[PDB]
């Protein structure tokens, strides 16, 4: 044996950071046979013992709730018969990493944009990275672009939720590394939505202008259904159209009521679509097209009138019934007429709406005479009423 102090086999560390407040113990272990005697300066000046301050049995130096007054260059002289040797640790002390500005807790609507700040106060001797966990899973949210942007810029850890969904309801938890420390911030993000499009959507006892309505309810958007509302589309329709309902208002606990008010010989489908506080939800998928029972046409045509014509003419005329208050299939028209004080009608049937005119053109017609002249309506399923009588003229040209 027989050798000087030698730190090569157990060199001091170069430089140690520690958290302000903290413990610190440097080493000092040199090889030595005879063991060395260590003692420790602080740059020129001698380590006193002191408060937070003490010699440890193998030569370390324990500080105790580091101040950045104790950083420093520390150095430990051992000394032997052989010699003596030296080791160098700088001490850093290091502020705490701290966020500032932290995500909050929210209860909000699908649709929103909102922001999950993440600002720190560090101190500047140290880098930092952030890290978002997502139900406890790390994730820099990417893979879910146009949902998620990082905003702020490279000294922020700021997240911003696009368009936010139900499945982005959760728990977030930022996280600023620095070195080997941490420090972290958690959220609950509880997302509420519109009511899913009701389902099974079921139309029964169709009558000429009722039909009865079934659903049932959609998926749950985390806020119950106050209501429901009722659209149909026909040929007629510009798209889908509401309906009158009896009850006037469904309750969210009402999944049936009766469609009023719809003209017969229509072709009609219904949807739903439910509401809650949340707003208005995405209607259901279409019913099954229906046809409304047909019926007797109950409406004789407006402004019947006419005159005017050729030689021997009686000129009728009328406006058209519009197509959805014909009612059936087979409209048509049936004219009559007779001579002012005769009391007999003579009629015939009109059997293409096309166009409601009708000229008589005979010998029998007498010129510029005044004509008593009704116009009614008839379909497949019945006969309708006949218009107010009128008095038209017979041509006047001889």
């Amino acid at each position: 044996p027989g050798s000087a102090p030698d730190f090569s086999r157990n060199p001091m560390k170069k430089m140690v950071q520690v958290q302000v407040g903290s413990l610190v113990i440097l080493d000092c272990k040199p090889r030595a046979s005879p063991r060395a005697l260590s003692f420790w300066k602080k740059g020129d000046m001698m380590v006193r013992e002191q408060a937070r301050v003490s010699f440890l049995n193998d030569g370390g130096l324990k500080i105790m709730n580091v101040t950045k007054a104790d950083a420093g260059t520390y150095t430990c002289t051992a000394e032997n018969q052989f010699g003596k040797a030296n080791g160098t640790t700088h001490l850093v002390v290091t502020e705490p990493t701290r966020i500032i500005l932290a995500p909050s807790n929210m209860d909000v609507a699908v649709g929103e944009s909102v922001i999950l700040p993440c600002q720190v106060q560090h101190d500047p001797l140290l880098d930092i990275m952030f890290a978002w966990y997502f139900n406890g899973a790390l994730t820099d949210f990417k893979k879910d672009g146009s949902h998620f942007e990082k905003v702020g810029g490279s000294s922020s850890g700021d997240l911003m939720i696009r368009n936010i969904q139900l499945k982005h309801s959760g728990k977030y938890v930022c996280m600023v590394q620095t070195g080997v420390d941490s420090v972290s911030s958690a959220a609950e993000l509880i997302v509420r939505g519109s009511p899913g499009p009701p389902e099974n959507v079921k139309v029964d006892e169709i009558t000429d202008t009722t039909a009865q309505l079934s659903w049932t309810e959609g998926t749950d958007s985390h806020s119950p259904v106050i209501s429901y509302a009722v659209q149909a589309r026909t040929p007629f329709s510009v798209g889908w159209q509401s309906v009158r309902t009896v009850p006037e208002v469904i309750d969210g606990k009402t999944h049936t009521a009766t469609v009023v008010e719809l003209n017969p010989w229509v072709e009609y489908e219904f949807r739903i679509v439910a509401s809650n506080k949340i707003g208005g939800g995405e209607p259901s998928l279409p019913s099954e097209k229906v046809r409304t029972e047909e019926a007797a046409p109950e409406i004789a045509p407006s402004e019947v009138s006419g005159g005017g014509g050729s030689r021997s003419e009686l000129v009728i005329t009328w406006d058209p019934v519009p197509e959805e208050l014909q009612n059936g299939g087979g409209f048509g028209y049936v004219v009559a007429f007779r001579p002012l004080g005769v009391t007999t009608w003579i009629q015939t049937v009109v059997t293409s709406p096309d166009n409601p005119r009708y000229v008589f053109r005979n010998e029998s017609i007498v010129p510029f005479s005044p004509y008593e002249v009704k116009v009614g309506v008839y379909n497949n399923k019945g006969e309708g009423p006949f218009s107010p009588v009128t008095t038209v003229f017979s041509a006047e040209e001889e």
